[PDB]
């Protein structure tokens, strides 16, 4: 029996401007003390955003209404007695080490042959000792990210994804730790939903061959996920290796954490929105509205409905939107991705709405006809069907800043835009900015186009192209 998670120093927060750590308890009696949750890794922001939202949820078995979210952010804090009465019931199942009930391990994976604690980190001797914060920081994110792929443990072949492994996270940010979590407290009933330590600790037995299957639905269920069996080794005064072996079995279900977004494929199927390399996020924030017609997450949804009411009441309503999560090549992950954003006061409002349905489609257009104009470029450099053709002409086309540096400047002009998209005089700073993007772009294609006379018959024809287009907005 060690390290109380309630209690002991693991979660990284920042206070009065320098990083200490604190326990679930302080994070949560105390959280308007800290600016935020403050770490280099947008996995354990995530995580221990969604543990700490987990907690409130059951402790206060609520909030039932925006009303109540409302009345808390007003007081300056959550209700305290419910919240310390939960902690209280519950202490035993928060040890990172415990003969019967270790805080989201199986007790009774065998201790010999275990792998390195580094197991559970995104990838993406020289194996170092973990302490007990970072070790149970480690877990929670691998709970959480871990990508499906082989396994071949105890019984099963391949595990499945970790409920959050693919989809991008909104995480909607205020001033500090008490805002931001009231800002994420989407409305919630306690009905049928259990989070881990609610349940009977996990079993070996339960585990091997996949025989516990569970659906995957429950908001604070699925926040605290047993996707993987794991068991950290005590060293004495940390952790290097780990039990490991099969989860619990997610099936399907209709459930869609309140965390994560959707849109519409090209005909016609719903995807979850992601973070890529090659794609700006923004750029789907369209197709995520429900007239296009995907699904906002529950948070952003809350959030920007919380907002409005705080801006009835003339308090404070400037919030910042946080997007958390993995970019994810397959079965294999690629980057760790923070992005952030403006929350626009009326963002979810028709006029607002169409803005940025018309800022998106002008930008679209625009960068479709400079792929174009940046494919005839390498046809007109490269020369007729005779390394391979077509391989030497996608090397050439991908070759050019073109593209990469027109969306690269609308990744700088979105956010000021998004900002005042509620606005309609936007859509013309908007148009500025693409006309710039589409400039910059462009003269740094001249400059690569002009080292040798080979590339002078492409240049010609390409500015006559590049004219029109921009003749066109």
């Amino acid at each position: 029996e060690k390290f109380n998670l309630i209690d002991e120093p693991w979660i990284p927060v920042l206070k009065g401007g320098r990083v200490v750590e604190v326990g679930i308890g302080e994070a949560l009696l105390r959280a308007h003390e800290f600016a935020r949750i403050e770490t280099p890794s947008p996995l354990e922001e995530a995580v221990l955003h969604r543990l700490l939202l987990a907690v409130l949820h059951r402790a206060l078995s609520g909030p039932r209404c925006p009303e109540d979210v409302l009345d808390w952010w007003r007081k300056g804090g959550f209700p305290q007695d419910p919240i310390r009465d939960y902690l209280n019931r519950f202490r035993d199942r928060f040890f990172l080490f415990h003969p019967e009930a270790p805080f989201l391990q199986v007790a009774d994976l065998p201790e010999e042959n275990p792998l390195p604690w580094s197991k559970l980190l995104p990838e993406l001797e020289n194996l170092p000792k973990a302490t007990y914060a970072q070790a149970a920081r480690a877990l929670l994110v691998h709970q959480a990210f871990a990508p499906g792929g082989l396994l071949r443990r105890y019984g099963v072949g391949s595990a499945k994804d970790a409920p959050v492994a693919r989809p991008a996270l909104f995480l909607p940010t205020g001033q500090n730790l008490l805002e931001t979590l009231l800002l994420n407290l989407v409305p919630y009933t306690p009905e049928d939903d259990a989070p881990i330590w609610e349940v009977p600790p996990l079993r070996l037995g339960d585990l091997e061959g996949a025989r516990t299957k569970w659906p995957l639905t429950g908001r604070t269920r699925v926040y605290t996920w047993p996707a993987r069996g794991v068991r950290l080794l005590d060293e004495g005064d940390g952790v290097r290796f780990m039990g490991y072996g099969p989860g619990v079995e997610p099936l399907e279900a209709t459930h869609r954490d309140p965390m994560v977004a959707q849109r519409l494929d090209a005909k016609g199927n719903l995807l979850v929105l992601r973070l890529s390399e090659e794609r700006s996020f923004w750029r789907d924030f369209s197709a995520m509205l429900p007239r296009q017609g995907g699904k906002v997450a529950a948070t952003l949804e809350h959030a920007e409905n919380l907002q409005g009411e705080l801006e009835d009441e003339g308090l404070e309503g400037r919030i910042t939107l946080r997007v958390l999560g993995q970019v994810s090549d397959q079965a294999k992950v690629l980057d760790i991705r923070r992005e952030v954003y403006p929350l626009p006061s009326g963002l979810l409002t028709p006029k607002a709405e169409e803005n940025l349905e018309k800022a998106l489609k002008m930008a679209e257009e625009l960068g479709q006809g400079l792929k174009h104009l940046a494919q005839e470029v390498a046809k007109a450099v490269v020369g007729e069907r005779d390394s391979p053709y077509l391989e030497e002409l996608t090397k050439l086309a991908n070759s050019l800043p073109l593209e990469r540096l027109y969306w690269h400047a609308l990744d700088g002009a979105f956010p000021r835009f998004f900002a005042r998209v509620e606005e309609e005089a936007s859509l013309d700073l908007w148009r500025e900015a693409l006309r710039g993007a589409a400039l910059e772009a462009w003269k740094a294609t001249r400059r690569f186009l002009g080292t040798g006379a080979r590339h002078l018959k492409a240049l010609a024809q390409g500015e006559q192209e590049f004219g029109r287009l921009l003749g066109e907005l």
